[PDB]
């Protein structure tokens, strides 16, 4: 797809959604925009731990390229609950993490070229005690949500395989 | 939204967005909802508190016949409050009896009832194995809640970040 | 025009998710004769019951069954990953671990490959909760996945289980 095409790919652990995405970006183009969170030569990489949209349209590289791929929004919701002061009060870092993601679909609005977006789904096991990790599956659960709602394609994946949950 | 299912499931993993879905489906039954909640909003919806014996105090209520529709939040907390109420929460077989006998008398309620349900449940079967038996045998006896129901249930939707699939439809 | 069924068909699904039901429902589909392989570490009354827990394609074809059944039903992949891992040295280390399961399911894909009979193997999602911390569990975790994906792309049919009810992954 082109435009401000917008595909969220989300998985489980081994579920083969960086492979899928991987094959979405290259079928947005040749000039491909990785955007690391925590490979093709004509591929760029700009490293973000946090503020994504902010980092990536001050680097200008959206005139650029062909398309982006995110990797991943799972590290940066991660990311998000451990720049917080108090990692265990859930409603600071649900407002930091849904102000990211606000500025990322803003951006991908805007956006010049298309987007595919990688995600781990991480709230369908047992419930974890400690309030951290409860705190950041809710939260990525949250962001997850939000980009689905606002993407054009979303992708379960399920051992390798696609299941369309949202098409055009 | 879904339109004239007399019996939906709803269900999902943490923060999956069931909970709205199933809200938009329980408005698509009526105005005047009865929201029972089990843990132990629209202004003209009633609310019932059951932690336990939902049929019982369901029909007890008398609510049935006041509304348009229900909505069930959650099986989940049923399944949980169900495992603690018991002598042993590390002892499978009385709880799983009592889920069991909780479930066949909730859907021959709804098999009675005059106005549709929809039915919020969690998916927590899909993530690594637990090694306290207490947890294990809440995640099995919420996994066969699940089952009784989602057979019963006239549509089921599973959700993915907010979205649904349709896993059976009549 | 006879149509011809699904030769390798996977069910995978988490805890209680009735996926031991449909895929027994597609083994009785297969006929009446139905090969049940077993993996756990040491039912229709016709069927044969085989215990393998471990090198499950030398003891099938070993066996000589295939030619006896009319199709087979393994029970299941989850066990042969555990069993995998818990028959090494070192639980804690990944790398023998994944070369001893991608050789099992390698091996189990050939055999399948060359079956006269078709197969149902039953396996469970277990990466869709939080990450553990413990090195031991997301090993066996992530070679599950890795053991999941390779029968996958060689699977015909391939049915995600929710709350007992199938979903179709992968078709014709």
């Amino acid at each position: 797809p082109r435009g401000s095409h917008m595909t969220l790919v989300l998985g489980g652990i081994r579920s083969g959604k960086s492979q899928y995405a991987e094959q979405i970006a290259a079928g947005f183009g040749k000039k491909i925009l990785y955007v690391a969170t925590a490979r093709p030569k004509s591929w760029l990489t700009l490293e973000c731990p946090r503020h994504v949209a902010s980092a990536v349209g001050e680097s200008g590289l959206l005139d650029q390229v062909d398309g982006v791929i995110l990797e991943c929004v799972t590290l940066l919701s991660s990311n998000t609950l451990y720049a917080q002061k108090d990692p265990t009060d859930y409603e600071p870092f649900q407002e930091a993490l849904i102000e990211e993601i606000e500025a990322l679909k803003k951006l991908i609005r805007q956006s010049p070229v298309p987007w595919v977006l990688v995600s781990s789904e991480t709230g369908m096991g047992i419930s974890q005690s400690d309030a951290e990790t409860r705190h950041y599956c809710d939260g990525l659960g949250i962001a997850n949500q939000l980009l689905a709602k606002s993407a054009d394609e979303v992708y379960f994946m399920v051992a390798g395989l696609p299941l369309t949950v949202k098409k055009g």
